[PDB]
């Protein structure tokens, strides 16, 4: 494409969903 709004014109991808540290960080921070 040409212009960098084709994102939006076309087709626009989902976006993925941030994943949770609350028992990812603290899990990790009694091993390591």
């Amino acid at each position: 494409m040409a212009d960098e709004s084709s994102d939006a014109a076309g087709e626009p991808q989902p976006a993925p969903a941030p994943v949770r540290r609350r028992s990812s960080a603290n899990y990790r921070a009694y091993a390591t």
